[PDB]
């Protein structure tokens, strides 16, 4: 009934995960000194409570699975593993050596099964069956009603819910980073309660962002190069830092999960869907998707996502290879930090003097991580000057002046509160929808080998 | 005996809800993290006074409802649920798989006729059951004597009203968000103690109001639009952000239910009505309405709301899509901080100093959210501005000089404090009132597989 | 069950030692005066951490094994051999003594076994036995599926790797000092915790860095000699000072087993290999890889370091020989220090005044060591002016002026700060890969006495 999470018994980030799922009793035990130990506690506790809410007998479909985490489990799982990424490899001998280890000492498991079932794939490998297969999201012909998404960011997501649509599956979870800072269109981030940070490729030359790395130098005038740049915009490359351990993405793909409301699916046949957050912990969020048949109701198009910790995104000056421009930065604030500087900001203050009194509050034990401290104090201080400048240029009710043509204001910070929401535009309305095993001999026979014993 | 909530135990929301319902005793026990779990308890807890009140023996109409709530309830009810939302596929599958799952387990409510009826519905969808049909509420043709309507927002009420009372329905009920920031024309507003914001569809791009979004820019003077617009009015269609849950509405459709406390329906029978308020908390009310054969009396055409904590409409400065402008901005500010400003006010304050002042009352915990703070500071200061300027132009006591023409003063704040009344003129005499399944075919076929077994 | 380790009871590093060794229980029980005790109980721990995790009945090769420390363990060890260093032969003999001394009171360990095996490679040197060769990691015949390598600098990570994977090996690990210093390029550094300190053959003659030894002089201005040397960059050959036992290194081995996330191996077969850094501790580290047959995935060539405490480099004038010169330094900074300096660094400060606030912090016992604390305070002081001097040239968002040409910066330190990531770009494609036995009669005689005794 107590669920164990490894993780120091002092640490700071237990009454989070507390607050965040009241409905369980978490009790910690550290056997390990994993540099990104919040990370895996949160997606533990995801999982139990996904299987507290739905009922057995229903057969429970895991895209992009990992076999030897659902073992030990009483439910039933169909796990779709294809080979696609240089980590499938060692987690499928993991999962053969897992399995022969126990095969007489575990009995209420469905073990010998398993070992058939993974055994008859190894013979051929086109063929179903109710435990595994070597199919894609697309390809796999296993009927179900549940399936689960559990950090997966490969995927365009309505092309892969249709799929899973036309095949009888009516519910559908997704575990996950929240998509927010890529809607406002970054370059640069952090999510500092899970040690995280991320970067565009073409920033990983800076010198005090969170992920980077440069070198000494004199300063020369020259570097004379014709080929001129002139526009520092973000691409699709991206790179996520998790403790160590490094991941490549795609902004179309992560774009593609931050999902509005309400939307139709239409194709040969069609359904209407929706999609709700049920858990939201420090930037880290759970997803709970429903499908229908048939096609009611209207949509608008708005995604909207609730802020319980401030939000902050900002311009920021640096040099990247030792060349000096501007782009921008986004982070989370706890509440407790905004409420107290509520009061500071109703005038004009600097930068330096922000960052003192930030350092007074946070040091009285660490609130909030320190190495972002410089870059919120700047933010704060360009918002409270911003509010100024509209208090002293007021204009008459109900009028739009357009003088034949109207100026922008320069805007250098957005800043969230607790308790605010945000509301953006995409698209509602979809009806475009459009294979070798890829396994190895050596593999197979690695496999074969390692469970014929 | 007990009435338990879905809230946090050390809640400050919990005493305002005992002194709304000095006749339940109320105890709080938490099992989700709802990030909207105030206005659910306040539902709940509406629903159990009302079934207090009435007596039994009598049959309910629901009105677009949702049927689960009503399964384990000893009273009559009649659910009038039309397909005409993109949400009720979903709550239909839940009230089948609800009824399936207890179906022996559960003997003293009225199970096996649940399931008989919706079964009946489903092989002929145009027929009436003691509890289901499809229809809408012109259309139904069940007869009854009490309806309710919980957060209705779709129906022009006084049509709706006379098609209930012609089938001999005598009292009626409505449980939903105060109607009165919309009878004042604002173009966005708060509802704080429920984590609720709204906003005119003109100004979702926005910077520093509840729910908007916007960017970054650096400000070019050139944004040559030939299209002069030239003037910013409310418009009819309103988004409302209720936790993370989104709802658009019509402002036709909400003021309509701003009713007066006595009313005529004039059609070809006749009746009398009359609308009282019987329970208020920080912005959400119980309404309770009767009518009688016959006309009696006569009307005035006012509505009046008693103000328990204070209201706030102000003019704000902000930037839309870059561009600066003004508009009309409302929220409600606790009973103890208005009296507590009751010195200061009678000087002329800065913002910034007003700012200060309610910072120091606040956090002395939270009384009230602080996202608010710093428009209330700027409304609280130019109201004190207005009054000096009325003490010091005195005119002759019965004089009304309009020499041949008077001028009209500027006005940027309208503030109701605790203990006053507002009063407007609407409509009292209405004389003016004027169908197909919507279901589809593998919807049914799922619900008649997972009713069948 | 514990764990026991020669350090005094008294020390500080011990808690160090406990955070990174959570699953054990560490004792301390001192018996000599051991000028570098952390870095041997260190690695002590690290090899019981290894044993604990890998499963009986696999065999174990040991490259360049000391095989005395393998002598009273219950696990099946080759060890490889060859006698390229000059304290091997002392090694060597240790072990033949160790083995006679025991021949009959220790019966667990196949001690008759090793005997046997030492003594039919003594008579030919060309045979493998079960426990002992005398090839190289190239050259040698047995095979097995576990790999260690314990403080091993002296061979080319890929291709070694490679020669392991041909013969069936499966999982390797590395256990030595953190790389990162080097890919940096730094001319000097020290590692403080472990007494341990390094420098480039070419600065031996400083006066002031942690490794050197000058001598005094009155400074004639003379010194005319003609061959001019004009540059000062970073050669080959490292020397390393381990407490007082020296070590000489070469710079392009210590770079290659600096190994990116995901690499591929292609030669006549072909695998597929992870790395990973699972303990860290003040700069020592354990890196575990697996290996897999076939070609999966894609490689991006990025490696990734994690900082738990701050990470430093900087310019530093010294002078070498009695010419005043500048180059590059290195170290590590203790977490609560750097969290300490935070708002001071909001500021300019001078060497001076930061080195009297650290010694101020310090001494409150001593949290870092005294011999660099003159160096910090000068990086601390130059990267909080650099910092200015970004705030006070805003340059415009999304845009990189190149008017022809742009200029560069300088940079005199980097500093990486608790929490940030280091990322460098590195190979990840590897196709290229490209005997006598070395001992002598009088020592095979000389070992051949001490055994047949
Ligand atoms: N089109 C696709 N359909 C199904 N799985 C896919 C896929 N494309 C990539 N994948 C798989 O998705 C996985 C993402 S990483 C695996 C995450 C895993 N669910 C966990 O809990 O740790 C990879 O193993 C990759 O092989
Ligand atoms: N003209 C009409 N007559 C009856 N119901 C209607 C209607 N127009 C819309 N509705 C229904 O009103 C509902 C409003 S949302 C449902 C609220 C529900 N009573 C609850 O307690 O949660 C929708 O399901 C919609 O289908
Ligand atoms: N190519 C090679 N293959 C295997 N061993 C080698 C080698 N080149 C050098 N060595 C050996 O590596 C050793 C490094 S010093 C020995 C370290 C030892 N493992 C310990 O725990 O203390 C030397 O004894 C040297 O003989
Ligand atoms: C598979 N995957 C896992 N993560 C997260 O990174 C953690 C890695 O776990 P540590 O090895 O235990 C996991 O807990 C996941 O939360 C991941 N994060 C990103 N950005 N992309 C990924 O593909 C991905
Ligand atoms: C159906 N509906 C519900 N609400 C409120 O929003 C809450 C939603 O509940 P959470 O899912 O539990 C409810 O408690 C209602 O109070 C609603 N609020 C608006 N503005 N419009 C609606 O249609 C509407
Ligand atoms: C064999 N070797 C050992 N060390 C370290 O130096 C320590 C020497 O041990 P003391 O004699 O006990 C060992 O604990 C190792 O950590 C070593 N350090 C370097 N740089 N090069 C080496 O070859 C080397
Ligand atoms: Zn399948
Ligand atoms: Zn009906
Ligand atoms: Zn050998």
């Amino acid at each position: 009934d107590p669920v164990y999470v490894d993780i120091d018994a002092d640490s700071a980030f237990l009454k989070a995960l507390q607050r965040a799922y009241p409905m369980f009793e978490v009790e910690p035990r550290q056997v390990t000194p994993n540099d990104h130990a919040n990370a895996r506690a949160f997606s533990h506790l995801a999982i139990k409570l996904i299987e507290q809410e739905i009922d057995p007998d229903s057969t429970i479909l895991d895209i992009g699975s990992a076999p030897a985490r659902r073992m030990m489990s009483d439910r039933k799982y169909h796990c779709v593993c294809p080979m696609r990424s240089a980590e499938d490899p060692e987690r499928l001998a993991n999962y053969a050596r897992k399995l022969a280890s126990a095969a007489g000492k575990v009995l209420d498991r469905n073990i010998s099964g398993k070992i058939g079932d993974l055994q008859a794939v190894m013979a051929v490998p086109d063929t179903e069956t109710p435990t595994f297969c070597l199919h894609t999201d697309v390809s796999c012909r296993q009927r179900a009603d549940v399936a689960i998404y559990q950090d997966v960011y490969a995927v365009h997501a309505p092309t892969s819910l249709y799929h899973q649509a036309i095949k009888g599956v009516r519910l559908a979870y997704w575990v996950g980073f929240d998509t927010t800072p890529f809607m406002y269109n970054a370059m640069a981030g952090a999510y500092p309660s899970y040690s995280t940070n991320w970067a565009d490729e073409q920033v990983l030359k800076a010198k005090n962002i969170g992920l980077c790395s440069t070198d000494l130098t004199e300063g020369r005038r020259g570097k004379l190069s014709i080929m001129r740049g002139k526009k520092l915009e973000p691409c699709d490359r991206v790179l996520f830092s998790v403790g160590s351990t490094l991941y490549p993405e795609s902004r179309k793909l992560l774009k593609s999960w931050h999902l509005p409301s309400v939307f139709h699916l239409k194709g040969k046949l069609s359904f209407t869907c929706r999609c709700d957050t049920v858990v939201s912990c420090e930037g880290y969020v759970v997803k709970r998707i429903t499908m229908s048949p048939g096609l009611y109701g209207k949509t608008t198009g708005y995604a909207v996502t609730h802020h319980a910790d401030g939000f902050l995104m900002c311009k920021t000056t640096d040099t990247v290879d030792g060349e000096r421009v501007s782009f921008s930065v986004c982070t989370y604030v706890p509440a407790t930090i905004c409420d107290q500087m509520t009061g500071i900001l109703a005038t004009e203050v600097t930068p330096e003097d922000a960052q003192k009194l930030l350092v007074g509050l946070n040091q009285r034990t660490n609130t909030m991580k320190n190495y972002m401290i410089p870059v919120v104090a700047q933010a704060f201080s360009k918002w409270a000057k911003e509010c100024r400048k509209d208090m002293e240029d007021e204009k008459l009710l109900g009028v739009r002046e357009r003088t034949w043509a109207f100026k922008k204001q320069k805007t250098h910070t957005v800043y969230k509160r607790p308790d605010t929401q945000s509301i953006q535009k995409v698209q509602a309305e979809f009806d475009s929808f459009v294979w070798s095993s890829g396994l190895s001999i050596p593999l197979r026979t690695r496999i074969k080998w390692l469970l014929s014993k």
